[PDB]
């Protein structure tokens, strides 16, 4: 019906097959309607966007070089630099922030983080899958000058007339960073919202999009601001704990699969819950950072829900100042309304 | 034992009695401790004034001169200024703000404040002796210029040598207002608190005060700032709602009955609750209020009660702005801490 998730698997080329089925999702809770996916060139995707609305665009040519990307071509090109990878004892990956984790002296981290040139990744990589399993590996590296000089020029062949005109029409600010991510199949990045706005290159392997609007904060309960886990959902997705967390019984997605050359639109605040297909092989991404729009002269009523999103953080943040400790927040949070606004 | 409430009624001189007895106090679930009553010369009674802890002095003359006073003598001398009078249909004076009143279209007043002249105050309690019952009404109203001459004689005699010498000691702001209060036996001003500090020099009658401290905040459950009864316990202490207001199980207060040449200190941010003696007759007091000293260069830890009541208060009041809407400032608290630190 009115929701159909990633909708059917769409069909390859030369009668290749489906590129994937329904058997390679995870299996979750909640419903989710489809994200469209629209040429770059339909007024529809400009107004999307420009709504601060998902949509995939399947024809920018945005990543068009990167296309041939692999491991080996990587490892041969991409050079000699250190790379950040994490590893996970389960599919899902708990990032966290490092400045954070003495707010928390309790907090013991399930995700680390090493450094390795690209070949150790590839060697590591191939280490498991004969070993095999099962341990993960997500490789999540900004894209610098340390890249050879082919890399370099694939880089300079993406389609920048085409962002670089998104940019200016939403008038956002400068590009932050371009994120390179490479995973194994099955890895889960679980539902965060970033405060930037994102393009989502897919390059290589499928990846199951699932994202939530601003207003289903409180369907999904992020940690403290102060908690290294800051912006990301407390709520297990594959076992979901109602009685801390009822609303999660109410939240609603909207999904897409993602493919080689397609481009997702991820707007700053929305949630989103990002997995590489299962069995779908190896997975990889090109993300492009940029911050948002200055907020605008004079406020407007009634605010956006990522306005209030923004209120919330800041009087966290702030009492977190005032009181000079982190974890007295809650407490005073807590005096503040018991038998006053409950 | 260490909980003695006002403690024993004081011997009259003369062998005139006691001038009052415990029959003449309303009940409560609470437990009190007394208030210290001291020599204004003694050493403990300066180090709880510093400390901004309650002490009734009982030797200050603050008010010497006003000691003459009652009705006939204020009637004849006062003048022909409007006074504010405050009438209600039950024993409890429900003080509200007038100016926040649109925030709550839905707040209905208990209390009604109309303006008379000082003749016509006497002469609507009159009324209501012989009437009789059961209106009450409570006159309060600021000190100014318009009092007729043998008051200002009056006013200029207080001990002002005593109380400037304490307003510089303590490095208070400056006498922001002297009210003038006159009720009728049983009346009762119900719990709240106050930012200034405050010097309440009894005249005529007796009232018990029961003060409770900044850190029983959360035994007490201020009305929201926003509300018309902003700085108020919402707990109705004739019949506690212990559902609502489970904490209040926890208060404990500290209580004094205070006679005419009493002076309480009522720190700045204390709870106190004051009532006018049953069978007492009529009761006069003058308020002495102060700005309290400027909040310290650097601040230091931790933080004291009033302190972090300061701070609820700003959010909650920058929360009522930055939404726009007074009425969106619970809904938004909760969604912050529901699931998140609670
Ligand atoms: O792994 C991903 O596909 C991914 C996509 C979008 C994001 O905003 C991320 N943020 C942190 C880690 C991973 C991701
Ligand atoms: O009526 C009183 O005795 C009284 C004493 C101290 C206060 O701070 C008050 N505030 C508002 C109304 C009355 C009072
Ligand atoms: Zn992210
Ligand atoms: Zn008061």
């Amino acid at each position: 019906a009115v929701a159909s998730g990633s909708g059917e698997p769409r069909e390859e080329a030369g009668a290749l097959g489906p590129a994937w089925d329904e058997s390679q999702l995870r299996s979750y809770s909640f419903p989710t309607r489809p994200i469209p996916r629209l040429s770059q060139s339909d007024p529809r995707a400009e107004e999307l966007i420009e709504n601060e609305e998902p949509v995939v665009l399947t024809d920018t040519n945005l990543v068009y070089p990167a296309l041939k990307w692999d491991l080996e071509y990587l490892q041969e090109n991409i050079g000699n630099g250190d790379f950040s990878v994490y590893s996970a004892s389960t599919h899902k990956f708990l990032y966290y922030d490092e400045k954070k984790m003495a707010n928390f002296q309790n907090f013991k981290p399930r995700s680390n983080r090493e450094e390795m040139k690209f070949h150790e990744f590839v060697e590591k990589l191939q280490d498991i899958q004969q070993r095999g399993g099962e341990e993960r590996l997500y490789l999540q590296q900004t894209l610098n000058d340390t890249v050879g000089r082919k890399i370099v020029m694939d880089f300079l062949g993406f389609n920048w007339n085409w962002i670089n005109k998104q940019q200016g029409k939403r008038g956002w600010g400068q590009l932050t960073s371009n994120l390179l991510l490479i995973g194994m199949e099955g890895n889960v990045t679980p539902a965060h919202y970033d405060e930037q706005q994102n393009f989502f290159a897919q390059i290589k392997g499928y990846k199951r999009c699932i994202l939530f609007p601003p207003d289903q904060f409180e369907c999904l309960y992020p940690y403290p601001v102060h908690h290294p886990c800051d912006r990301q959902s407390q709520v297990d997705f594959d076992n979901p704990d109602y009685e801390r967390f009822p609303n999660f019984q109410n939240v609603v997605g909207y999904e897409t699969v993602v493919g080689p050359g397609d481009v997702l639109y991820i707007p700053m605040y929305w949630w989103h819950h990002i997995e590489s297909l299962l069995n779908g092989g190896i997975t990889i991404t090109v993300n492009f950072w940029y911050k948002g729009a200055p907020t605008p002269k004079r406020i407007e009523y009634p605010l956006k829900a990522h306005q209030k999103v923004a209120i919330m953080r800041n009087i966290e943040k702030m009492l977190g100042e005032a009181l000079g400790n982190p974890q007295e927040v809650g407490p005073l949070l807590n005096t503040m309304i018991k038998g006053r606004y409950n």
